[PDB]
């Protein structure tokens, strides 16, 4: 199990390099698996859940990755502490979920990827990388974690 | 190690099935314990209408005895949404990924914001319709699919 961890984080941070994706995307391990985090910018507009057009290339990269592997993966929305209440969104909640629903619906509508194999989690602002008492602080909390759990 | 936890669970599940019992809510939720621990499950009808994820005013009730039960006990709360595979594409839930997932964050957004549940103890799942209770061949197993489960986690 160590070791596998340690070979997968190896060949997804080769994956990263190998594609030109070190701006859009980092690669660490935790107790959950290898996880690729990847900031709202290259995935969504603010407040809103719909995957960009110019963000499919990076989901399509991604799939091409996914496909490699037989992992369960995991999609893991997260926002910052500012409030949302709109029609669409109508809490944190939602958004988060429906960040991490969006991403899992292109891997599987348009790459193909089987549905048996994801799950989608929404964490509204409950995990801060530190806080939400600055902006820089706010901007790193928008964020989805696409983990690759244990094999 | 495992019998300390089992028989712990064991009891736990117990105390949740002597809940539904004393308040009369057997029509409205059922009671279960598998490997993720010990599992609430309320089919769709009694938390929202056909392909919406807005909780219906009067399942507010229902959520509230649920809620009380949840303060007694300290575990982490993982509420799971899940469909059946009819189709949705609307302008609020463009899949079933989409309204599975807003359902489960429906139901936390109001144990958080109503009832004072620390937001940190849940978190939302969406399964969309990966989890057939049986499967999706008939109209009753079809409906049976259409639910929330609320998940204590162990500790």
């Amino acid at each position: 199990q160590e070791d596998q961890q340690d070979q997968l984080l190896k060949k997804v941070n080769t994956y990263i390099k190998d594609n030109h994706l070190k701006a859009q995307m980092t690669a660490k391990r935790d107790e959950r698996g290898v996880v690729l985090v990847l900031q709202e910018a290259v995935l969504f507009d603010t407040g809103e859940a719909k995957v960009l057009k110019n963000a499919e290339t990076l989901l399509h990269q991604i799939a091409v990755l996914l496909q490699t592997i037989p992992n369960d993966i995991q999609v893991e929305g997260h926002t910052d502490s500012r409030n949302i209440s709109t029609y669409r969104y109508p809490s944190n909640w939602e958004l988060s979920a429906a960040r991490a629903s969006g991403v899992i619906q292109y891997f599987t509508s348009k790459e193909k990827l089987p549905s048996k194999r994801f799950i989608a989690v929404g964490y509204a602002d409950t995990k801060p990388v530190k806080d939400n008492k600055t902006n820089e602080h706010m901007k790193e909390n928008r964020r989805v974690e696409i983990v690759i759990k244990k094999s």
